């Protein structure tokens, strides 16, 4: 089997990605953030306590003929960005772009942060980092993908963000037509739960390439590139005005400056993000000063290959016996 869904930016920054997943009998289609950096499906629902449901489709089992509570099961997540949510599990029927998955753990949410409430267009997230990760306690769930990838023709799904523009997540095959050249394959380390990698260096717009070994995830889930604070100072040393802002949360800039490419290797490849995917905008309305697109990680403990850095290629994400990483300009 396969299946095929676009995904489509929730505003014009390309803050986050949304793909409808169909979940239940009759189908209740809900908006999920596709997530590689999570290992857990959660959904608004009939269950999430009502002052903190703002605009969100929910998800009712109740309506579901196929929906049966996962007894005594329990759900608390939090995430990188300090946002959480909490509740307990159903099972159901699931389908992503025509691909269905009986008796997917469908984590519904009693409580959510302040962040999901703000929130009208995400209906929930869908994880697609390693099982390892998934918060249900006391027996531990399945992502939609490793219960989907026996059933899969190949057990792989691929990434195709788009910049400013809808994309698309396939299920096990791999579109020949969507890129450009060869995908380049990279090792991956599932230690830690994610599709983790190290790139073999970067460069600043024209610049020369510095070979250098950089450990990160790839992470749909993760709007922004963060990498360490010497890749980063190195990027806004070449925007004349940029700083690091301790009261903003970053790096800032001119909205006035035109901003350089920034190249990321995989192997012998490379990657080009154009200057344009790192400008996110106005730190606050009529500003003329805009968010860089590319942070240092110093106080994450880890380096994120976000969105900012996945939309500027057709991503791999192999689930063979040993997963593997592909990367091909787009």
């Amino acid at each position: 089997s396969t299946g095929s869904a676009t995904t489509t930016p929730i505003d014009s920054l390309d803050d986050a990605y949304i793909t409808p997943v169909q979940i239940g009998t009759p189908a209740q289609t809900l908006n999920l953030d596709f997530d590689t950096g999570s290992s857990d499906l959660w959904v608004f629902s009939s269950e999430t306590t009502a002052s903190e449901v703002d605009g969100q489709t929910i998800y009712t089992p109740s309506k579901s003929t196929t929906a049966k509570l996962l007894s005594g099961a329990t759900w608390s997540i939090s995430y990188g960005d300090g946002s959480s949510s909490s509740g307990d599990v159903y099972t159901d029927t699931v389908s992503v772009g025509g691909l269905t998955v009986t008796g997917q753990a469908v984590e519904s949410a009693k409580k959510v942060s302040s962040s999901f409430t703000e929130d009208s267009t995400i209906d929930g997230l869908l994880g697609l980092a390693f099982s390892t990760l998934n918060t249900v306690s006391p027996t531990q769930q399945k992502t939609f993908f490793d219960n989907a990838k026996a059933s899969l023709d190949s057990p792989v799904f691929t990434a195709d963000l788009g910049y400013h523009a809808p994309g698309t997540y396939n299920f096990g095959f791999i579109d020949t037509t969507a890129y450009t050249g060869s995908i380049t394959y990279t090792a991956v380390s599932t230690k830690q739960g994610f599709w983790e990698w190290t790139s073999t260096g970067y460069a600043v717009g024209s610049g020369t390439f510095k070979s250098t070994s950089i450990d990160g995830i790839a992470d749909t889930g993760t709007t922004l590139l963060y990498l360490p604070a010497t890749v980063v100072s190195a990027y806004w040393a070449q925007v004349s005005g940029a700083k690091s802002s301790s009261s903003v949360g970053g790096y800032v800039f001119p909205c006035s400056a035109t901003l350089p490419s920034f190249t990321f290797g995989v192997g012998s490849a490379r990657i080009v993000i154009p200057g344009d995917y790192i400008d996110f905008g106005p730190i606050s309305t009529g500003s003329s000063s805009c968010f860089g697109g590319i942070q240092s990680s110093a106080g994450i403990g880890i380096n994120i290959f976000g969105d900012v850095a996945l939309k500027a290629a057709f991503v791999v994400f192999n689930g063979a016996t040993t997963p593997t990483l592909g990367f091909a300009s787009k």
